[PDB]
């Protein structure tokens, strides 16, 4: 088991062909989860499942620059379930982060922060039991 919030160092930043894998279980009465790919205090890619935003389940993605959030990206598919185990895979591609949950493609997020080799940490927070977090090159 890992302690949440968890920091996964990404030595030398991210690069295309780098695959991040996160395994955990959603807590039974979960409200929120976040992955934060960070460049110092900036958040290059925030991936934020919300289980109860006005009685709707939605994933919000965004970037934080100089402490300001930008334009949110929202789509409707919500593959997480309270109480159940999940796998998140984040593949860095040249133009975007590509995210799959439980082996099904979910969304892509275009790179707004373009100094990929300075995105040197991943924070994992919110209403999960975190089993493992790691990376490999494909
Ligand atoms: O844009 C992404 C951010 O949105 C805000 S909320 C936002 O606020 C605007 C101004 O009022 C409204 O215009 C808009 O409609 C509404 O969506 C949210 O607080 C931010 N946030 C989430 C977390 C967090 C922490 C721990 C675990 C999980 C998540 N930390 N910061 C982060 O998601
Ligand atoms: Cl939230």
């Amino acid at each position: 088991p890992l302690i949440v919030p968890y920091n996964l160092p990404l030595p030398g930043g991210v690069v295309p062909r780098m695959l991040i894998t996160i395994l955990g279980t959603v807590k039974p009465n979960a409200n929120r989860i976040a992955l934060d790919f960070q460049r110092g205090n900036d958040v290059a890619f925030h991936f934020n499942p919300r289980f109860n935003e006005n009685n709707r389940r939605v994933i919000v993605c965004n970037t934080k620059l100089d402490n300001n959030w930008g334009r949110e990206e929202r789509q409707s598919v919500f593959p997480f379930e309270s109480g159940k185990p999940f796998k998140i895979q984040v593949l860095v591609e040249p133009d975007h982060f590509k995210v799959a949950v439980n082996d099904a493609h979910l969304l892509q997020y275009n790179h707004r922060v373009k100094k990929l080799n300075e995105i040197s940490k991943l924070g994992i927070s919110g209403d999960i039991d975190l089993t493992s977090a790691s990376y490999t090159m494909i």
